[PDB]
């Protein structure tokens, strides 16, 4: 009486549901519950085996990405981007590549591996989800610019962690490369090219996620989309159709989805002001649509990181467990703060210590973890290799796990030694 | 015609579908022949949705969207009103469902030479009604409130029992469904009876099973205070198809499961008559934005079902029966219907039987099993029904839908006035 696929991903939904309960009752982040959770109906009770969870990953993946980041462009504000705009612009542009390579080079050194695997183990790990964090902050009364900064620039590194990601593995292998980068590969080096075709994806994505989330809103504003159920499916689909427009012309449709979710969540800022009546019902309907989206994207993530922690290999990850620890503790206390130095040159330095210090890894990482490893599987190239592949997978994971709960656990003294003095 | 992927094609009828959805609103429309007209565009029209390809997403869509389009529909239902036409209701829902169903199936085998199981199978499908299309011109037009009770009610439980008939008419055919209680006690009771009995424990076992895990779960959302988002929604869905699973492991109709579980969630303020308000107060929130996702869901599903049912026709076979088709409908119309409705027509006066029957016409559910019996004869190779007698199952399910749809709801002023004069 084995389950069935239906049974196993409701298996997933239920197992995820009790384990966000236990979690927001017990108080502890729903990071590692969920992870567990995976562990104990994957490889331990058998209940659901590892090659299925990589399928489920591979639909999951797309679908639960596009819409959380899409969900995170709401909870952007445009003005407080605007207002503390360096800052952000190097955490997303320098930052990133910076904790990225140093990453890439302690990978390297520990696993002997290549310092291009490393960097892309290093994208990989680049995003930020400081959503396990916001509670304390909340509840330690932490600055309000300093959350500001933090989440902004988690906002903006998720979609970027990942077309960095998909960066390495198009110069690891050179399959669907789509046009844009094979061209400006052969014409400009790999990675001059890799540098070139970064610029083009940010470039046009940006563009197009402004442009569609702008035509949208005014779309909304002359149809009259504010009733049940319009806004929402609306609304989804023109998230997805962003996605699928920018990856038809090799542009990261993650970051434009997100844009565009900043722009709908900025749209009292864009175009004119109406009558406050106008301003409630586009407020209400926004609501709904964000409830809707949202609660879309919580489904995503539990199904995320509950699979990765079922889709894990126990061996792999012992045979590595102090290697891989070592790359962890090695990118959160020298990868992290080296890449966050010129911070302190336009911030104090007891503000640049925390803001560095306190970023973890989370949701996007643990989503990209196992793609190496499947995309391994599936291609069959000989540039990455399969056990490299549960190399970085498992890698991936034990940085997650130590450095959500590394943060989590030492935020609270780290206050009193910032803030008091 | 370049190839489409995957996600691509979904998105697609996504898209389409809510523009469709837009324009429907906007015109008056009804949304259905504009949905079904649609897949119909970006399908065989236009080959973006190869119908193989169709028929692989409608194997998901029907699952999981008539799971959650369903157990949306069990919110909406109260109790009281229940009790007060329950007779009424009772015997729609059981009697004259069956007797539809029967009815159609004669007629189905009449038009073209067929076993009267292929026909007890059509007629199963299009069982259910679904006046989801009717109710934006019941209110404009201030129709008696207990009768759109009835038929809003009859449908809601129309739906699941519509495909236990449809589960029967299946297990029958095919071996595969064959094995399990159905199959013991149709052999015991011969296949009429044992159907009868089979209908009244899967009916039984389902509906007290629902009120249970519903009574299990109002009781433990009230111990762990489930209201703050979003824990709510993903135990509301999770409860749901814990419902369906557990209750198809019993060989129950699991979405009839789902159906009961959403009138126990519907009627939360009937289960304890006294509770301090506050309580009240944030169930009621909660399960308005448990409502809120879940029916979005419920919307989206829908939308789905018809342009997918849209996509996987082909204009060759709806073509080559069209008459006999438009035959069929008609006869389910004018005579299947009210000859069923006929029983309980002793509580009602008779011009507003002579309503009931000319309205409720065949939409979700059919559209959704519409496509079943091809599916399964494309997969098991039955010695009963062939590929292409599915295909004229799917066809003449399609032009039911469009023509009673269409028709009872747009004769429906014209009706009132004959019944009511004007
Ligand atoms: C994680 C994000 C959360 C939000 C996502 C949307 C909400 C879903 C949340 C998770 C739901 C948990 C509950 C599990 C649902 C049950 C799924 C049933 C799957 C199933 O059995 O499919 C089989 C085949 O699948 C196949 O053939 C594969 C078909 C490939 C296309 C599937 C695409 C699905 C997209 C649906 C989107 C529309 C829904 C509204 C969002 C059917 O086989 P059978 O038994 O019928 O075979 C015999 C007939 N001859
Ligand atoms: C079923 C037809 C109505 C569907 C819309 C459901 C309306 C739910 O409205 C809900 O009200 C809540 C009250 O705080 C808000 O917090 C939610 O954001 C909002 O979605």
């Amino acid at each position: 009486i084995e389950l069935s696929l239906a049974e196993a991903l409701f298996l997933i939904l239920f197992t995820g549901v009790i384990s966000m309960l236990i979690s927001r009752r017990t108080g502890i982040s729903y990071v590692p519950i969920f992870i567990l959770t995976g562990l104990v109906i994957g490889p331990l009770l058998k209940l659901i085996p590892r090659d299925l969870a990589h399928e489920i990953f591979d639909f999951v993946r797309v679908f639960g990405l596009v819409i959380i980041l899409f969900t995170e462009g709401h909870n952007l504000s445009w003005r407080l981007l605007k207002k503390n705009m360096p800052t952000i612009v190097t955490l997303d542009t320098i930052g990133l590549i910076l904790t990225a390579l140093i990453a890439g080079f302690i990978f390297k050194v520990v696993f002997n591996s290549s310092f291009l695997l490393g960097f892309l183990f290093g994208a990989i790990i680049g995003a930020t989800d400081p959503a396990t964090l916001i509670p304390l902050f909340r509840q330690y009364r932490v600055k309000q610019d300093i959350e500001t900064v933090i989440v902004t620039e988690s906002i903006f590194n998720d979609p970027l962690g990942i077309v960095l990601t998909l960066i390495a593995i198009s110069m690891l292998v050179p399959g669907y490369g789509g046009g844009i980068f094979s061209t400006l590969s052969e014409k400009l080096g790999i990675y001059a090219g890799g540098v070139i075709y970064f610029l083009y994806n940010v470039s046009v994505s940006i563009s197009l996620g402004i442009f569609l989330g702008i035509l949208g809103y005014k779309f909304i504003k002359r149809t009259g989309i504010f009733d049940f159920p319009e806004i929402e499916a609306f609304s989804l689909s023109l998230a997805f159709l962003g996605f699928f427009i920018g990856e038809r012309l090799d542009a990261s449709g993650y970051l434009v989805a997100t844009v565009t979710g900043i722009v709908l969540g900025n749209y009292k800022l864009l175009k004119p002001r109406e009558n406050i009546r106008i301003l409630k019902r586009l407020q209400r309907a926004i609501e709904k649509e964000v409830h809707f989206n949202d609660t879309l994207a919580a489904l995503a993530t539990i199904f995320i990181f509950v699979l990765l922690g079922a889709e894990m290999n126990l061996e792999v990850i012992w045979s590595n467990l102090g290697k891989g620890l070592l790359v962890a503790l090695g990118v959160m206390i020298l990868a992290r703060p080296l890449a966050t130095l010129p911070l302190l040159k336009w911030w104090n330095f007891r503000e640049y210590l925390f803001i560095a210090l306190e970023g973890p890894r989370g949701v996007v990482p643990s989503a990209l973890a196992s793609l190496p490893l499947s995309l391994a599987l599936k291609y069959k190239s000989p540039l990455l290799t399969v056990h490299w592949g549960e190399i970085i997978m498992a890698t991936v994971v034990i940085t997650v796990l130590t450095s959500v709960i590394v943060e989590t656990l030492w935020i609270p003294i780290l206050k009193d030694k910032l803030d008091v003095g």
